[PDB]
């Protein structure tokens, strides 16, 4: 049954991965700011 | 029933890979505002 | 019925080539700044 | 038995992405108000 | 039977990395305020 | 046996790494108040 | 026989860490009250 | 034989950090009742 | 074997690192009675 | 044969540390009784 | 060798350190009788 | 040969220390019978 | 010559100050006689 | 040549310290008796 | 030359000082006489 | 010149101080005499 | 030249002290004779 | 409820300190005098 | 209940404190009116 | 209640403050008129 | 209950400091009045 | 509500440093003029 | 039992410590009336 | 609204931070005429 | 409208930043000329 | 037994050093009365 | 408006890299000089 | 068993040591009613 | 109009970074001289 | 118009790439002269 | 034996310093009556 | 007109391109003496 | 006119592509002598 | 005439061709000397 | 014989290159485990 | 004989290349244990 | 004969290759374990 | 004949390469170790 | 000749790596022991 | 001939090398006997 | 000629490594003898 | 010429750097025979 | 020519180092003798 | 002119350095000769 | 021209440093001939 | 004009350092003297 | 014009501690020729 | 006007200052002279 | 009106002090004559 | 209005002050001329 | 009222104390009359 | 009443006193006479 519970391990990563796409975004925001 | 788990990480990764689209593009605009 | 699952996973990785595309644009544009 | 005792571990790291993540997103809005 | 020992001791571990998480996410509060 | 005893010396060191971290937690909110 | 030995300093060390640990997390309250 | 003797010592001296880290908890509630 | 002699000077100086914590220990307490 | 000399000297320095420290111990009981 | 009797001089000031501590002792008591 | 006859009175000087040391010891036991 | 001279005198010296050390513990039995 | 007998007056001095520091003890037996 | 002689001056004094050190040791034998 | 005779002045001031001070010895027998 | 005449009066008023010593020696054994 | 009463002790030990203060305040105009 | 009696001196010492303040106060006018 | 009472006693504390600050800034004032 | 009696004299002589005090502030209007 | 009182003593504290600061730039003319 | 009349004995002298306190009270005011 | 009031903490600290930096600047002055 | 407070704070702060810029600068004079 | 004895006698002292500070009292109203 | 106000400080904390450059100019200087 | 006869002797001077002192406080009587 | 003022702060950035590379240009001398 | 003003700042940072070239062709020299 | 006698002999002179004791009150009365 | 301002900005990265090149030549001159 | 100075910096490009072979020739003897 | 300015680009390309050609041959011998 | 050598070498390339297929295999079941 | 030396040299590569391959076997264990 | 130990060389690298494979493999184990 | 001495520090730095792998296989069992 | 003198120097530096090596096997040892 | 003498400097930087690595190696054992 | 001159500087310093790194190794046999 | 005086400060620097590194060797020394 | 006088003054400074060195040299013996 | 003038201030300093430098190589012996 | 005249007394405060090395010379001459 | 003055006193006061430190200097030699 | 008044004091103050200085060497001349 | 008065005063205590170190002057000659 | 009156009763004793600095003078003048 | 009255009698006490002065430099001359 | 006619007492007795200061100076002129 | 009666006492008193002075003055005027 642990196979279970890689894969619930499996969409808490995805999980981080889109709130650190949100942090890339917001950052690309900062870089605009610091470019003009 | 862990491939239904699976294919749900499948569409989070997704909208990982969309938002860091967005965060490319943002980018972009950073780049095109520091290369005038 | 994964399989529809995971045809939601198609739909969203080609909205993620997309933007990508877009992001790909506006690089170019950078990249005609610069060469001037 | 070990196997699902380091099942529970790899949970817990995947809590700490998901928080680090968080805490990247408030880093990049301090790095928003910095730029201006 | 170490092995569960070390087991446990990674479990422990990994409760220290979400408590420092949770950290930086207040620090991060603190670069918001100080950076108005 | 002595190997045993090296493990709960590996256990009580992640207890210190536990307790650290809520005193960073607690540091944090301290820069939370020093900072408005 | 001496390494014995050597591995309850080891354990002694890691109650040490413990206890400057919680003396941390109580300095951290009083940087919390003069932060006020 | 000299070197059970040294580590004997070691022992005496773990003792010795256990004893100052609780002084440093005592210490720390005094700064908690000065800062009020 | 004046080596040895040196060794007991090592046990009896640890001897006194530990009165010494035991001092702190109640010279805090006096603290604690001092700041209210 | 002086060497052997200065190591009594020196395990006689630690004595003269161990009844010091004592009488830090009893100093710091003078301290609580004035404190209150 | 002058040498040896210098060292017959240390010695004899290791004693009067020893005695001086017992001294500090006895004044401690002084000083907690005194303190009621 | 001057050199041994300071050393004699090195000797001398430290036999003094540990009968004023003594006194000390009798004048804090003339301080705790006055303190009571 | 004068140095040698001197030396004796640094000698009788420090036996004056052996016999005034003697008084002095004299002298403290005096006060704890006095202090009952 | 008068630093020479300067140097008899620096003796002759020092052995008036010691008949002084002899009056000084049996003054001390006085004290003892008069104290009781 | 006249230095020469205070010179014999001065050692004559301290013959004097070596005489009343004397008559301070029988009048302190007269004290422990009355003291009785 | 009248230096050299003030001088000569002060050596007969010495030598009374030296019969004063014989004085002194044989009236402290008078009073070891008289305590008795 | 007055100067000369007032330090032989400074020498004979030494002499006087002289014998003035001598006549308390005297009168000290006296004092001896009558104690007894 | 002594710890009320040594809370007044506190209070009153902070009138001293800036009753001090005024002092010192008043010794430094004597200093600005004196240094002309 | 010593403690009680123990926490009023505190109290009255307190007032010496206080009282003491005054005193230097006025020693610092005494030196402002001697620096003129 | 007693906590407001130590806030109080905090609010004396940095009144003691200000005026040590003034009684340095004349201090410093009668540095400048000493240095010339 | 010997303690009590001490704690007594605790209290007397903090009333002591108290009018030692109140001497000093009217010896410092004696210093003022002289000072002019 | 002892929170507001602890902001007062946090803005009377920022006084006194503003005060040792000017303290710190008159201390400095005053090495200025040392210098020389 | 004799500790206790020592106690009596430390009662009995603060009590003259305060009498003496008095004293200098009015000595102070004699030095008022004087310096006028 | 206790935030408002730590503001204006913010904002005193500020201006100590600045007349800090004039104070630097002085002590620089202090070290250039110094170093010739 | 705290956000404004805290801007005029961050605005203090960059002044500060200047004026320790310019005493580098003079620092730097400073070590040119200890290095000749 | 003595002991007591002399403890009856250091009651007695005190007793006298109490009626000596009343005199030193109405000796300080004879001065108040002679300054005027 | 506040975005106004976090500009002028950008363009503040810009001077401040100014200033801090010209300090790394002399600083160099000031190596070359040490270098020989 | 002279120890005690010396012990009664000692009790008899305080008797007379507090006699002294009643004849004290009635001449001060005697120089306030000169005074007038 | 807020674009026009971090347009000016990109061209103050930039004069920072000329500064910075002539401050490496002669640390970069310096190291020469240490190199050889 | 802001588009000038950042192609200037262009243009500066084209300058200081050319002094960070010529830094690195003489840090280029440091290493020729360190390699023999 | 002759101790003993010389100890009768303390105890009457105390006798003697008793009843001289009660003869200066009575001229103390004297003194008072005088004074009017 | 822009344009031409970007064109002079390709001709100064093209000069600062020239001169990292003959950086890189030295750099592998020193390359050359450390292979030996 | 802008494409003449874009075929300048075509050339300047080229002037950097030659120099940058030369520095690959001289790698190439370095990698030579390390490879024997 | 941009035509000819290409062409002389098109030599100083050639050039760089035949410079990295002779690299590769020295960089060939490299590899000789390694597979050995 | 160095032909039978090579030999060996191209067996144990070919059992490299069987394990290398096992590799492949399993990397396919994690893209196969990924693709869900 | 060169060849045969070299001809061991590839065994032991093909050795190198087996042993490699078994860890890309268990590299891919671990990503199908971690595609789950 | 340069080339014989060349040929040594080669051979001591690979089994440099070979330590360094095994250490790939139990990294590989490494992986395995942390993925479960 | 320095071609040899380049032979010799390759085949040192092969052996370097060779305790460098073996200090790799051991790091890797204290990851195996960590990772449990 | 200094070539030679070089490759002497990389001898050196080859042995510097073959004992650094062995130094990082023994801080792997040291690691196996943490982590267990 | 300046480069034969940086030669030697190179040769004495690499015996520094060496014994740096030797001081690595017994820091190492020193981290095996406290990893126990 | 100043060139010879920091290149015996250089050999100087380099002496100073060498006697640096064997403290070093001193040092580390500190740390052994500590460690057990 | 000022150059060549700065190169014999060099000089003289690099010895005090010898001295002060066989200081740290005897240290070195001081810290073993303080271990054991 | 100031110039000139501030590198005697340096070389001054270079000797006053020596100097300095030399007696942490023998600080250093006297830690030997001290820790035996 | 002024500047001369400090500059010979400055060589006087140096020799202060100097002359306090020889004093503590002597204290130095002091402390070797009180060790023993 | 205030300031020639106090360049002057910087450099007599210079004079009276030299001097009061030269005492510390001496002194540690005092110390050296006391220690034997 | 005061401030001439005041500089015409600093001088003075620098003579009077000058003349202390020959009195330390003369002290010293007493010193010597003393402790032969 | 009081200023200049107290200016004239300070003058004062400064020619009397230059002839206490005199004092002081006169007085250790003495010290010089009573040590001998 | 008062001030004007104080200020002679100041004055004419100065002048006493002056008179009463020549008075020291002479009476450290009339020490000199007995010290011979 | 009595501040004027005190005033000048300071003149006076300042007056008073002069004189008696000039006797004290005279006393020296009679102690420099008596020494002799 | 008796305050004024006294302060007459201060002024006449004063006074009597400047007499006794005058009388004890007339007694200081008696001094000097009987010494002689 | 009674105060006031005192205070014409303490008058009375001020010029008393003038008139015994005269009758001082002119038995000081007989003392300097006596001593010619 | 009285009181008023014992102050008319006390002035009469200090007229005899005054005329008592006035007798002196004259006695020693009478002593002038004599002593011629």
């Amino acid at each position: 049954q642990a196979e279970i519970l890689r894969a619930y391990a499996r969409i808490l990563e995805a999980d981080a991965e889109i709130l650190k796409a949100q942090a890339k975004i917001l950052e690309a925001h900062a870089e605009i700011l610091k470019a003009q």
